[PDB]
């Protein structure tokens, strides 16, 4: 008799931490799971509960109630708890590429431990969805994803629009990625609360269902209607069975059933039509007014994004590759510790956490977690490096010298001027008064008449090296098999120009021995190497001439300070807000260093800016006035802000490095650095999750009302006209904007606000980011031939050369070694790790281009590869010789 | 003829000179090595795991799949665990904390299936006088410890004059209640047997000394060789070393042993000839430089935080949940265990002492916040659960009921500071601005005055309405979605006396709108109530007259700033250091409030102090110069420091409250507040662990070389001449000193230093405690008749009145109820909780006097008591009617 099937999926959308401290949310999670296990006993008809796609919920429950593991396990075995397949619900754009994979890796592992998994990608609330979601789902064994933002459902009764890229006829779509992967897209057309708090009395039930059924039927491509029975931190509906029974009694034409996503997916498999509308690539709310995309979360609490970048690089690009190589020597690899580090890092990856859009105490807690994960990574990295160095045959170095090993742990050649600190001698305390040992060390340094030099395996001096100084520093060793050993160390501080092949080490040595145009021209205020001529203008901005293309760019590196009367989600400049520019202040130049190899120049600007917003903003936040209606302005009172930017140019390096430093003592404002390119193109390229995504330089004027168009980036953003362009790299600076009049790249360096935003008034004075800041970003001028290299440089430039010391000894390893070969500028390396099951060396690479294929020729000598999925499960598929556009390739290498 | 017990161990400081995770990873290596050596060397007897069960939790957080292996190793005796959870600082943790360490430790040990029957205090900086009672009433007949007892040979005659010298390495330790335990002194430190050699020449050199070192103090033929040290790796070849020792010494029987076997052998052979040590062991008979007592003022913010969480759990969360159980039949055991483990992760000595590096203490702050929020959530729940079940129908429907709780063990008299929600204007589906405008209109229209009423509808005239406002707030219902609203808030102060562990229900209502002499006289500059006349001098110091005894104290409340060129363990005032005094600067008075019930007055002093230490300090720290040799001095450059002290006097309160506020921007200094008493007495009384310990006002002139004598306190310190005295209360201000020439009580408010100290140079810039501070402390003038009341006042004053609102409803509970009776001034209440096994209500009380017995009449209506030990296990013993001197009594109450 019934022609519709109404699926009721009981769920709770459980943001780990948000408007309250984690523990406040945590204790309410205990109540939820408690109510669930109790209801599973009292009401046998209660079908299942969907645990928000995140396995961390189970961990968080057991941390309080570990003795309830068997009851949890049984509930999962019978299907009453529906778990996974992710560990946390991330922000896509603000976590690293690898982090998006490791969320699935760890989630799957947790699911395997429990014995079940929901086969649905879960992005119910994500502030924009990465373009690579289809490939990431498929290659993690998932055929569908559910999401809530950025697609406007148009009626079935209205004719479709082909001009509108981000509209869909039905609540079900076909999502295609840049690599041509396709998945089922499941859109919460009526939000994930459409079936929240179903009534149990007739009159209320009728009013509820008359609306809800019509709202669902309007968008559904099939007879299966999706009713989501929950909301944010919603307690479980304990009388849902009775509510379903009433619904069935009132609407004989509708089959109301307590359901789960797996069953809903299976019913859609039978009845889904062939005319589903297609969505292409990233979904970032392009076709909206642009005021509620929440993209400004990218610049909320930038210090968080910086910490996240620090730890992500540490785990992905230092610790894992080092431990991956050390395995060849130790036959062991720290899986448990790495899992502990990744879990700790990813507790910062739920969207309200990483987005910086929670309360003050939440973000203070994240900082602790960042520190904890980093320390673990850092311990493991130092261990791996010593293990490798200890196995190197270092006997080409005379007894008078102190060997040390440098590592490039990135996937392309690394050319830099390495900044090093080496221990030359150790003066052990033993049983003596430390002051007397200190005096010995001082006396040694005073007797010293020789100069330090660096030598290679063939006894040749590296004349390019520069010794900066010697000093005495307390230090200590912590042996594996005995007590701590304190000592005063003679330390030699030096810089070393070096080019290290991809995934390589080279051993050199420090010794005593006997013992070119500077990059900066002092009379001309000019930095110049083989690639660039950088003139420092009297106002402090830069005129950069590319010495190979010939193109001149004036007025680069402009600092802009604007009011911000918004919140942690959304930036708003006040009415008739005029920018303050640092170049209009007082400018001082300072040479930090200047040689033929490296020059470091400081540009200091002092300019007065408003100290805060005026007294009106406080009244406007307290009353929860929408940010678009606010009449508050910047205060009339001003204070001097001093910006120092250190410019590092290196001799053989096309990438120009900047570090901008200041003490922020001002509230409700935003600081950006600007690079006007004036390049002739209507699009730009941005570093996204496993892709260089093409975006228009103008937002869509049909829909867009926000004067601003902030966008997300990982390591770089770029403009290219077909022959020439500019790549701006960053480190934890995830918000950029393109200013279309001039094609200016604007990088957000600081955003200070005083409140969370969203549903209420939640004061967050710490969101003002008072205190010292230091932001790193770079400029590179590009041609067709260097475009891709500029991309990997911005990526791998985030990772320092690693250094470790060891003595003269026999070893099984060569002094100079490349772990891999066959690198392509167009192929990025993001993972170099080992697999838990059998210790296979897992690599992951992706095509830096969305347009065209390239040759793939990655090779690890002594190893054979086979293709795996993102979760490191072998597939039958054979190793490709080429990457498809936007292909992500994961490989397991086994020692031959 | 001699038996040498080799106990392998590692002294594992959870976090110290490195970040926790750095130590954590090395712990994984320790346990890995142990499990491995259990498999490869069958002769390896056991390993003593530093007396702390947290080690096992920490290991399993990284390697959870190794739980079976751990359990097997524990079952066979190869791992010796517990009996504590952590190794605390005795003095710097709460009284209850010292019990809970054993409670949780026991629970952990019971779960694992074995326990070492030895209290473990290997490195504690001072041992609490109540150690024997605490050990016996926890099922322990012995404690091991390392500090504060000087062993004199059996060759030298035993000196009766020296309280803290022992003839042997074994003592009888006698508590203030006459409890005796076996004291096991590490006479040669817990490293005496570290790194035993495996070669003949080294072994003989080693054992000739070590055996003679032990034989010199051993009362029996049993020699204690502790095979380990701080963070010592396990000695993998110890079996070999023990076999070599046996081949070399036919006269000696070297065995790989454990503490249990060692104690069992001791019980046989111990002579009745052992020295007795009485009370606390704090290194009273040393030079006084290496007591490490100044750990009490290292990073005072930590101690404040610890106090906040300690009061939250002990005196708010548990007392409310214990009562709420009557209604819900449930009590949050798991949540509380989680709260306590989190809190106690901050209780290892190097943690709470603030003698670690900066990152360790940043992590502690997160842990404090986490523990606090769990407790705070549970308290608000319990209060709500109770209030929701009170019969509140006696109040009119146009009124707003609220319940006030006193959760302390005595009568609480204060002026409660309250903020009540009068009306809720819910957001519903409207724009917040419209709803806000409604709330503003209500207040604009409002013509009546707010009043407080009791059950009989009678107005409380002493209540003062301070003001009304609009504030965003929200409710989080148990069974539905969040509910935002704008609340009309009434801010008011309410004088009230609540009996011990009781509640009272009042109500807020509107109604129609004397004869009051204000507490402060603006002409006299005088604060005056029934108890004290407080004259503020022109220099800002205080002249307080006790209106009862007639005694006058001049020049009270002096602020003294001194140099500190020491470290986190030890304070050192530079050579010829001349203190700067706030009264010698610029003084300002500001009235904050002044009524018949309450007066709040602010004394502001602005004075110039040195901004730092001179440049020589840096050199001295770097070279690791001992603090007693440092020639560093305060800098010549000074800055202005502004202290604001808020004095609060209440009409019926004899205790005068102070809150000193300032922004610390100067380094290497100490700030104290002094109370000169000039009382004729040679001893003082300090709040210690379950005791009011008697201490001399003078350090021991025979031994003491340190110009200072800093001591530890919990909630108060007091001077009494036999008829009159002074009690100074504090909140997290755990360091005090008595200045003997004037009998001045000095409370340390700030101690700022730049390094950790101990075995090397570890810079700790955050130990300078830069930023905003707020320190709370109290003054009471006492007589014989009010002495003990001042102690529980200072204890219970740390705990606020709890407030919770509820609507008009029927209910099982009375509107006004006392949960206990039979309170006595001499009897403190420290625990009011429930017991896991059967939800029996657990009370703990102690005698506030070490001298005299007192009547004990504690009674819980509807309940019957039986005596338990500290760990809540029933004994056959019957409920005493008197408390013995310094007795701690734990009771379990069941409903009748
Ligand atoms: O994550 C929370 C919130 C985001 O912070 C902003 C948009 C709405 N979301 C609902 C909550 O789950
Ligand atoms: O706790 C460490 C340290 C203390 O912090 C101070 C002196 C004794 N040391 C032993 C170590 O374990
Ligand atoms: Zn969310
Ligand atoms: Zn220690």
């Amino acid at each position: 008799m019934a022609t519709k099937k109404v699926h009721i999926i009981s769920h709770s959308h459980w943001d780990r931490e948000w408007y309250m401290a984690y523990e406040q949310h945590h204790m309410r999670l205990i109540n939820l799971i408690d109510d669930l296990l109790e209801v599973f006993q009292t009401d046998p008809d209660f079908h299942s509960f969907h645990l928000d796609g995140q396995t961390i919920i189970l961990d968080d429950y057991l941390k309080v109630r570990p003795e309830r593991e068997p009851e949890i396990r049984q509930a999962i075995a019978s299907g009453k708890l529906r778990i996974g397949p992710f560990y946390i619900l991330q922000d896509d754009f603000l976590t690293s590429s690898e982090s998006n994979v490791r969320n699935m890796l760890i989630g799957k592992e947790d699911c395997d431990r429990w014995g079940a998994s929901v086969p649905l990608g879960y992005f119910p609330d994500t502030f924009g969805n990465m373009g690579q979601t289809p490939q990431l789902m498929l290659k993690a064994g998932l055929q569908a994803a559910a999401f809530g933002r950025g697609i406007r459902p148009t009626g079935f009764n209205n004719q479709v629009d082909t001009s509108e890229k981000y509209s869909s006829q039905f609540s079900e779509i076909s999502w295609q990625g840049p690599d041509n992967s396709r998945i089922l897209g499941l859109l919460f057309a009526n939000w994930y609360s459409n079936g929240n708090e179903i009534p149990t009395t007739e009159a209320e039930a009728r009013l509820f269902w008359d609306k809800k059924l019509a709202d669902a039927e309007r968008f559904a491509s099939t007879k299966h209607l999706l009713m989501m029975n929950g909301c944010d931190h919603q307690p479980v509906q304990l009388d849902v069975t009775k509510a379903i029974a009433l619904a069935n009694q009132l609407y004989p034409d509708y089959e109301f059933v307590h359901s789960c996503f797996e069953d809903y997916l299976a019913d859609l498999a039978d009845d889904l039509p062939e005319n589903l509308s297609t969505v292409q690539g990233e979904i970032t709310s392009q076709e909206t007014d642009g005021w509620y995309t929440l993209a400004n979360t990218a610049s909320a609490r930038i210090y968080l994004k910086q910490a996240n970048t620090r730890v992500s690089r540490q785990l992905e690009n230092i610790t894992e590759p080092l431990a991956a190589m050390a395995y060849e020597v130790t036959s062991t690899y720290p899986h448990d510790q790495l899992r502990y580090a990744w879990k700790t890092l990813m507790q910062n990856h739920p969207h309200d956490s990483i987005c910086g859009c929670s309360v003050d105490s939440v973000h203070r807690e994240m900082m602790t977690r960042f520190e904890k994960a980093y320390e673990v990574g850092h311990y493991l990295a130092k261990e791996a490096a010593k293990q490798i160095a200890d196995a190197i045959d270092t006997r080409d170095f005379p007894m008078d010298s102190q060997p040390f090993v440098l590592f490039n742990t990135s996937g392309h050649s690394k050319t830099s001027v390495a900044e090093l600190s080496l221990t030359w001698k150790k003066y052990h305390f033993g049983q003596r008064f430390p002051k007397e040992v200190y005096q010995e060390a001082q006396e040694y340094l005073a007797r010293l008449s020789q100069s330090f030099q660096i030598i290679d395996t063939s006894g040749q001096v590296r004349p390019e090296a520069e010794i900066l100084g010697t000093s005495i520093a307390f230090d200590y060793d912590l042996p594996k098999r005995s007590f701590r050993e304190p000592y005063f160390a003679i330390k030699v501080r030096l810089r070393l120009p070096i080019t290290l092949p991809a995934m390589s080490w080279k051993t050199l040595a420090l010794k005593l021995g006997n013992e070119t145009v500077s990059l900066y021209d002092d009379s001309n205020q000019c930095l110049e190497n083989g690639f660039l001529k950088v003139m420092i203008q009297t106002d402090g901005r830069l005129t950069i001439t590319d010495k190979q293309s010939g193109l001149i760019y004036q007025d680069l590196l402009r600092f802009e300070d604007c009011g911000d009367i918004g919140n942690e989600y959304i930036s708003r400049q006040p009415n008739h807000d005029q920018p303050f520019y640092a170049d209009q202040g007082t400018i001082k130049l300072n040479i930090i260093s200047n040689t033929a190899q490296v020059a470091e120049l400081e540009i200091q600007q002092t300019f007065a800016i408003p100290i805060s917003a005026d007294k009106l903003l406080q009244a406007e936040m307290e009353a929860v006035i929408d940010i678009t209606e606010r009449q508050a302005r910047r205060s009339q009172e001003k204070a001097e802000l001093t910006l120092t930017t250190l410019i590092r140019m290196e001799k053989n390096n096309p990438r120009l490095q900047f570090t901008t430093r200041f003490d922020n003592q001002m509230t409700n404002h935003r600081l950006r650095v600007l690079f006007p390119t004036h390049l002739k193109t209507d699009h730009h390229l941005a570093d996204s999750i496993f892709e260089t995504v093409k975006r228009p330089n103008h937002p869509d004027a049909t829909f867009w009302k926000n004067p601003s168009n902030p966008q997300h980036q990982e390591c770089f953003v770029s403009l290219f006209d077909g022959e020439n362009g500019v790549t701006i790299g960053n480190y934890g600076l995830n918000e950029y904007e393109i200013l279309p009049d001039t094609n200016t790249i604007a990088i957000t360096l600081l955003r200070s606000v005083g409140e969370m935003g969203d549903w209420g008034y939640f004061p967050t004075p710490e969101a003002q980011c008072l205190g010292k800041h230091s932001l790193s970003y770079s400029f590179e001028s590009i041609t067709k031939q260097t475009q891709f290299a500029s991309y990997w440089r911005a990526q791998e430039g985030q990772v320092p050369v690693i250094t470790t010391q060891t003595n003269q000894h026999e070893g099984t390893l060569a002094a100079e070694y490349s772990y891999l070969t066959g690198t392509n500028d167009q192929v990025a390396l993001t993972a170099f790790k080992r697999r838990l099951a059998d210790n296979a060396l897992i690599t992951r690479s992706y095509n830096l281009s969305n347009d065209k294929t390239c040759d793939f020729s990655l090779s690890l000598p002594n190893y054979n590869a086979k293709v795996t999925n993102l979760l490191e499960k072998d597939s039958k598929q054979s190793t490709p010789s080429q990457l498809g556009k936007a292909e992500i390739l994961t490989l397991a290498w086994k020692k031959q």
